[PDB]
């Protein structure tokens, strides 16, 4: 994502106005978070090229094909910037493009849409995924985006056997990883190499954390992923990313704490535990005794037609972190997400028991 421009208002706290240009597919579902109904969008189309701008009325949105086209109406633009002799009222769409920047003109801009839109511009962590891919002798700190890897760092100097090479080697790579990586940013970390490399330096890197008591780590293995590849070079990384072996697994990590946080959920309601809740209802008043430890949404409610709602929904997160819970948001694009979605997309685990949170 490339963020062109952003102007917020003096008088009405929800105004902006962005300029941006979205650069691949998951662009186009920070984009899809961000726009509502009735915001305004200025955008070029070639049906030469002329500046149009419309009031959205509503979308069609496919991740799978790329595709998201935003319906609307022309309205009207005294200052003749754009829908030039274009009549007020007129049906128009308009398909977004990774070319041209367009302008999303809105009323209700909230501080969650605008951190989206921020993380979809940092363009190394964007994908929350780092990579070593090692050899001997040689290993390639890495950060991965969609389309390259970002040498970071690179490190270089029976296989079983202890050596005090090998163990200068490890400990170096270990600490380039701790001083180029942040690991409160990152979802996914593989380790990758021929032989027996990338399993000694996942062996190694913990050893080093239980050490240091480093919990940044210790408290994530989840997001490390092993895998196999030819060579210890860049090259590496796109097999594994290739490889449909590792799929499962690469998706696996990267929502490895929303496991981790459904699985508990689910376990308390299916144990008539008491610290389980589901409804805006049940976990509004939970919220109110301070009682939830995690917080549960959907990506889709947060950005909803009830700005009310979802208002409600973003304070409560602050409510919830403040008070010394911790809050998350489960992407609609999977079945953790879909899952939550059946569960009216807003549940909590709660510190404690409380009962009757559904009884009025």
């Amino acid at each position: 994502m490339k963020v062109i421009s952003l102007k917020k208002d003096s008088f009405n706290k929800g105004g902006a106005v962005i300029t941006l240009l979205p650069e691949d597919k998951e662009d186009l579902f920070t984009v899809y978070q961000i726009v509502d109904k009735d915001d305004e969008l200025i955008f070029k189309k070639k049906f030469d090229l002329v500046k149009l701008k419309i009031k959205v009325i509503s979308e069609d949105f496919d991740m799978k094909d790329e595709y998201l086209k935003y319906k609307g109406v022309t309205v009207t633009d005294e200052s003749g910037a754009s829908n030039v002799d274009i009549p007020v009222g007129k049906y128009l769409s308009f398909t977004l493009d990774y070319v041209y920047p367009f302008t999303i003109i809105k009323q209700n801009f909230n501080k969650f849409m605008q951190k989206l839109l921020n993380e979809a511009c940092n363009i190394e962590y964007k994908s929350d995924t780092a990579a070593v891919v090692l050899q001997e002798g040689i290993a390639h700190v890495c950060l991965v985006t969609s389309s390259s890897t970002i040498l970071k760092q690179k490190i270089e100097y029976d296989v079983l056997k202890f050596d005090e090479k090998t163990e200068k080697f490890y400990k170096a790579i270990y600490s380039a990883m701790k001083k180029d990586l942040n690991f409160d940013k990152l979802k996914t970390i593989i380790l990758c190499s021929p032989g027996f490399y990338a399993k000694i330096l996942m062996d190694k890197i913990f050893q080093y954390a239980e050490e240091e008591h480093n919990k940044k780590i210790l408290d994530n293995k989840g997001m490390f992923f092993i895998a196999h590849c030819s060579t210890g070079y860049l090259q590496g990384i796109n097999e594994v990313l290739k490889n449909p072996l590792y799929a499962s697994k690469l998706q696996d990590t990267k929502y490895s704490k929303e496991i981790m946080v459904m699985d508990e959920f689910l376990l308390h309601l299916n144990k008539d535990d008491d610290k389980a809740w589901y409804g805006e209802k049940e976990v509004v008043k939970a919220a109110e005794y301070g009682a939830i430890s995690y917080l549960l949404l959907t990506d889709k409610v947060l950005h909803s037609d009830n700005i009310a709602q979802r208002e409600e929904y973003l304070k409560l997160m602050d409510s919830v972190e403040s008070n010394g819970g911790k809050a998350l948001v489960l992407s609609t694009l999977h079945s953790l997400g879909e899952e939550l979605d059946q569960l009216t997309g807003i549940a909590c685990i709660l510190k404690y028991p409380l009962p009757d949170l559904d009884e009025d």
